[PDB]
């Protein structure tokens, strides 16, 4: 199956998912010099103070934080957006090594790590749906640079021993996602993918601009994760990253000067 290995990495993804090859996949590079202000993006909207907290999981590609989404309690709404977009769940990307590990690249820096917040647009009924359709996603990315901790990180970077390994799972309620935003909501926006297969091109991508700082020892714990299930010899999981693809026939905006 796949995965991010020599041999069933990203350069072979295509053969099971052709869309791999399409007209807008993500991640991309962010070229500041080339991406247009538009007066006409809207500040975005983020309302998360009714979010509620699932369970946190191992998957084996990553490790993802679940929402309820039964109910308009955290969305993602204004930017570029129509329409109101419910969290689902968020998860990161990460390198081995502090210069790489992000999806997005920013005049082609790389940066430590990538934070998804995957929203679904309700008008659309559920997540399977909404990926069927080319607005039916909505992801916050967020970049994650190494240098002061990130207070509202450490209750996931704590529970990490616990889903060491793929298909582990914790419960993981009352955490607020809020504790992951950088102070300015100043984003770029595009039209792109899911990074990860299936790939489905119904992702509206708002990247924001200003990175969150994390701690060494904070970046440090995702590493220590696990590709591999327990009882099966250690693989760590590291280099989750998608690298970026074409741009082909797509601007991207900026809500900034
Ligand atoms: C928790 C959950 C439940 C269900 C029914 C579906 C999903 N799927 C999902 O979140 N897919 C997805 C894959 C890749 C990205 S990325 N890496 O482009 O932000 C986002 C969402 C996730
Ligand atoms: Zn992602």
């Amino acid at each position: 199956h796949w995965g991010y290995g020599k041999h069933n990495g990203p350069e072979h993804w295509h053969k099971d998912f052709p869309i791999a090859k399409g007209e807008r996949q993500s991640p991309v590079d962010i070229d500041t010099h080339t991406a247009k202000y538009d007066p006409s993006l809207k500040p975005l909207s983020v309302s998360y103070d009714q979010a509620t907290s699932l369970r946190i999981l191992n998957n084996g590609h990553s490790f993802q934080v679940t929402f309820d989404d039964s109910q308009d309690k955290a969305v993602l709404k204004g930017g570029p957006l129509d329409g109101t977009y419910r969290l689902l769940q968020f998860h990161f990307h990460w390198g081995s090594l502090d210069g790489q590990g992000s999806e997005h690249t920013v005049d082609k820096k790389k940066y430590a790590a990538e934070l998804h917040l995957v929203h679904w647009n309700t008008k659309y009924g559920d997540v399977g749906k909404a990926v069927q359709q080319p607005d039916g996603l909505a992801v916050l990315g967020i970049f994650l640079k190494v240098g002061s901790a990130k207070p509202g990180l450490q209750k996931v970077v704590d529970v990490l021993d616990s889903i060491k390994t793929e298909g582990k799972s914790a419960d993981f309620t009352n955490f607020d996602p809020r504790g992951l935003l950088p102070e300015s909501l100043d984003y770029w926006t595009y039209p792109g993918s899911l990074t990860t297969p299936p790939l489905a091109e119904c992702v509206t991508w708002i990247v924001l601009k200003e990175p969150i700082s994390v701690s060494s020892e904070q970046v440090l714990k995702f590493r220590k994760l696990n590709f591999n299930g327990e009882g099966e010899p250690e693989e760590l999981m590291v280099d989750n990253w998608r690298p970026a693809q074409p741009l082909k026939n797509r601007q991207i905006k900026a809500s900034f000067k």
